[PDB]
């Protein structure tokens, strides 16, 4: 061989990553071996939990998958490496990637395992929770964009059907003085016109209100938090696009009153702006920073060195359906701007010295 | 001073394990292979006699800046173990995704420091992930085009009737005044005549929101079953292990290639698959198939069969029409997208109850 057998004990004993190893007795794989890195992920004593099976570090927690394909693979003599739920010895839960390899002894004439165990139990929540805030931003930003539909809709058309109900009282002012054998169906016909329009606005907002209702709950949110989880879900391509990124936040100036789902939403289609100007830029740097601002309020600025601004971009920005690419809606800003207003802010945009953009909103 | 097995017979569990195992030793700021498993000869590639004395670098080669480089090094610097994920190239220059955890220790006997790496190749874990990270960013803008396109085809729908009628009543009442003598007939028939043109122009405002938001590619292209099914079970069912679901995917390679827009059939199951695990959610039996079988006229039909709380008996001929739904938050407007796309892909989309009380979709394409 290659080391001297007590040099490769001594590193397993101080390795950092759980290691252990078992003998096949029937159907229980005892433990035999555990190393002091598996006594402080488990919180068990090697003294107390040798040469018996590790199953209790499932605890009550029988039925996983996990379970039967490593029961599988240990009597198919196979390796496999899985993820499993285990709880210590206070109770408390952790997710433990164990990799087992079943090895032949042939001078004992036995089977025993060799596992490998890690605590991925941080990188599990991250992941769960990164789920959890990606579902609930797809529901969000789907009702967003039927609702900015519906009320855009309804505004530009608003004056045709006001126009509609204008004329008519108009017309039926005019023949009010007639002897027109026919005005009498007349009448009647441009009444019944009038209750159409009135009708048609009564299906406008009918729908509008069926689908923009929601809470328009305010809490006290950490400004930290909000940009980290928006940070987290809009800016997963920065490394890849070299983007430099600077979180300038202030203790002092962290916590506003804000429903955290539509601020979470604002800035995640920020930065996603943000990351499309700085495609074929080729300084690519965003800035995100908090400070206060007058009215017992707070300001956010996030600044980019983006593709910017054309001269007469910035004044259209914010209205809705205003677009600079082929495939984009042009809501996102009309939506932002709303909900920073609807929360007692001012949200709006600036180029800055670099070329970029620079948008921001107080709360 | 403890041992509670042969050192020989730990040597031996190290030899034979799945997961390359090394020992690297510090010798400047080179660590140095000084033990490696044949695990780690299957993983790199590498012969142990052509790589040993040498640090693992090589394993790196042209990939020179990444972060795993960065943290590892101050982690060695430091004297504190490390966990990183690298990527790394074979012999053959084949590229793949290496799970590094180092644990740095001293030796007193020797006064050295060694270091133990335990490695695991994570290639298609990372692949996984780097394909659902595509497909929720490709679902997040599909999504909300389909929910503003149906939105338009919807208001629009409710409008016409109305703008159609107030249409009708000014030609009818421009038909009555016609060959008439008050003196106001001629400003009551130019008021009537802009009324009609404001509802014609109300018209076109419609038109140019269902099309300017609707522009879109319909391509339609030969797409595996099976493959669009894991893609969008991978984004759906995520949430299927940890509720005890069970997944059956029934699928016929002789009926798997289809004619369809990936991106609206991924979206259509993904709702479909979301609408049978909510019905599944206060249901103690949890199970899922999903079939594939051959169909009349060139097609093949899709069925996804769950054990939820199923259809109450009005509910069944009310589930394609917009906004219907029976969610306290829910828009119900994914049966209703999702027909529309498979009847434009060629097809039928329809429901039926099943025997165990849950909810049956069937498709065709
Ligand atoms: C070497 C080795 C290490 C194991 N380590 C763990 C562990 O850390 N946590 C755990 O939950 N199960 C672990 N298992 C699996 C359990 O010991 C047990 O074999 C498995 O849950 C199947 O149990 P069953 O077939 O009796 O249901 C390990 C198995 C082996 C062979
Ligand atoms: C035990 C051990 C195993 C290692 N295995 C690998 C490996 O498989 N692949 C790799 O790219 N780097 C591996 N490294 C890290 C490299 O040896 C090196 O420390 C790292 O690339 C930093 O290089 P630098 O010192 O030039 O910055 C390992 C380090 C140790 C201590
Ligand atoms: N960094 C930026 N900040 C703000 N506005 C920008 C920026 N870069 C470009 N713009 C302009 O703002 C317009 C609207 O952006 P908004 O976020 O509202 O929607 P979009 O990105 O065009 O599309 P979608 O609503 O589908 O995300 C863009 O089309 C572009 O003209
Ligand atoms: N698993 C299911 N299978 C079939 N029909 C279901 C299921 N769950 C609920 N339904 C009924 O069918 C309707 C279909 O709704 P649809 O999937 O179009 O949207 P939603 O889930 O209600 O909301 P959203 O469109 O925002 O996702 C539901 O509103 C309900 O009436």
């Amino acid at each position: 061989h290659m080391i001297n057998a007590k040099l490769l004990q001594l590193m397993v004993e101080h390795s950092n990553d759980g290691i252990v190893v078992a003998e096949q007795e029937g159907n229980e794989s005892i433990l035999i071996y555990v190393n002091p890195a598996f006594e402080r992920l488990t919180g068990y004593c090697a003294d107390d939990i040798l040469y018996q099976d590790c199953r209790f570090l499932q605890g009550e927690d029988h039925d996983q998958p996990g379970r039967a394909i490593i029961r599988e693979a240990i009597r198919e003599g196979r390796p496999c490496c899985q993820v499993l739920r285990n709880y210590r010895k206070d109770g408390s839960l952790f997710w433990n990637e164990l990799s087992i390899t079943p090895v032949h002894n042939e001078a004992d004439q036995l089977t025993y395992y060799i596992g490998i165990q890690r605590d991925v139990t941080e990188h599990q929540q991250t992941q769960a929770r990164l789920q959890e805030l990606q579902s609930e931003l797809v529901h969000v930003s789907r009702l967003s964009a039927m609702g900015e539909m519906a009320s855009a809709l309804a505004h530009e058309l608003n004056q045709p059907l006001a126009a509609i109900s204008n004329y008519m009282k108009g017309s039926r002012r005019l023949l009010a003085g007639s002897s027109d054998p026919n005005t009498p169906k007349v009448e009647s016909a441009l009444d019944r016109a009038a209750e159409q329009a009135l009708r048609a606005g009564q299906i406008i907002r009918r729908l509008r209100d069926f689908v923009a209702r929601g809470e328009s709950e305010k809490r006290v949110e950490s400004l930290s938090k909000l940009i980290e989880e928006a940070g987290a879900l809009g800016l997963a391509g920065a490394r890849e696009q070299n983007v430099q990124l600077r979180f300038s936040l202030d203790p002092g100036a962290d916590l506003v009153l804000a429903d955290r789902v539509q601020i979470q939403q604002v800035l995640v289609n920020l930065f996603r702006n943000a990351l499309e100007a700085m495609a074929q830029s080729q300084r690519r740097e965003l800035v995100v920073t908090n400070t206060p601002a007058a009215d017992d309020m707070i300001e956010v600025e996030v600044s980019d060195t983006g593709s910017g601004f054309q001269d007469d971009v910035i004044p259209n920005l914010f209205q809705t359906f205003f677009t600079t690419k082929d495939t984009g809606m042009g809501v996102g800003l009309s939506i932002s701007r709303s909900i920073i207003e609807a929360h007692g802010g001012r949200m709006w945009a600036e180029s800055n010295a670099s070329g970029g953009a620079t948008f921001r909103f107080t709360l």
